[PDB]
């Protein structure tokens, strides 16, 4: 058994790259187990079709996201930085691993989300929304910004981060705490 | 006769596409949606595809068009740019030929050249009109064409409200303090007009 517990990574990197390179409707069963050098029997053992390997990529993005956002949380920055390490922190993540830009491809794709599992851009969205919220609410956003549209934004955006940062700084950030969160995206940059 | 059906079934093909996704879609769904029959469905089209391509055409035509009709009128390029993202904006709203086009792309169905992909297009109009606008000087020169070329289509991909929002938030970053009311005002007008 162990063998086959062991598979289970391999076979979802295998389908992750394919997914990532070639994408989801042109990619088989037989494609995947060639690539991961194992038997039909072999991915059996944990997915009964190609849709399992979606939803299991799926998953491993949404719960990747939803614990840096809760790491980040969790370490007294003030919210607006803790959406800024955020969006560097998934895209350190997303330039390292397959099944995240597998994920990615999926979501943008038509392949539908297994409840209760959210799609991924809603749950983007509620996360940069309840931060951009607070920011305002900590005065470092303008009262006045339309939180939602941004947001909405944002996610089309993070999907040359740090050039996007600037320009949003300089249009939602009063003047008297641009400077810390402009020197914030040139470090995150720099250590990306 | 011919031709109206031919529109139509592309109408048809576009709902469903933009509603149910372009895999999931059927050609009998199509069919039963346009009120036609196979016959007249593949007179017009040979395959799936062939309805995809049809969607991109018109999307990339009446993007290059709107883009025309703008360019005549006397505006600075920093206003045509943003007269076109609002128009733009308003015709996703009108037909789903427009949203069929993004939801093909963006499923990664792949444009039949010499068609350009339509985010590559999107982007290579908006980074001229900015690029025409810095010279002019409507916006600043260090800026970074691209971030905010993003930016703006991401803006519109409610959605004026969306779109002026983001113009709001440009215009106080890339564009001269001495030339900001202008573009202000014209986004607000743009929002309740659109």
């Amino acid at each position: 058994q162990l063998r086959a517990e062991q598979t289970r990574a391999t076979i979802i990197g295998a389908a992750a790259d394919l997914f990532d390179r070639r994408g989801y409707e042109s990619t088989t069963l037989s494609e995947i187990v060639a690539h991961a050098g194992v038997t039909k029997g072999a991915l059996y053992f944990h997915f009964a079709a190609k849709e399992d390997l979606a939803h299991a990529i799926l998953e491993i993005q949404s719960r990747t996201s939803r614990r840096l956002a809760k790491d980040l949380d969790g370490r007294g920055y003030s919210s607006l930085e803790a959406l800024m390490r955020l969006t560097f922190g998934m895209a350190r993540l997303c330039v390292q691993g397959p099944v995240l830009r597998a994920g990615l491809r999926l979501a943008t794709a038509g392949v539908p989300v297994r409840p209760p599992l959210p799609h991924p851009f809603t749950e983007w969205r509620e996360i940069a929304t309840s931060r951009l919220l607070d920011a305002v609410r900590q005065s470092d956003v303008h009262q006045d910004i339309d939180v939602d549209s941004v947001a909405h934004t944002l996610v089309c955006s993070v999907v040359r981060l740090a050039e996007m940062w600037y320009i949003l700084i300089r249009g939602m950030v009063p003047v008297t705490r641009r400077a810390r969160y402009v020197t914030l995206a040139a470090r995150l940059e720099q250590e990306t």
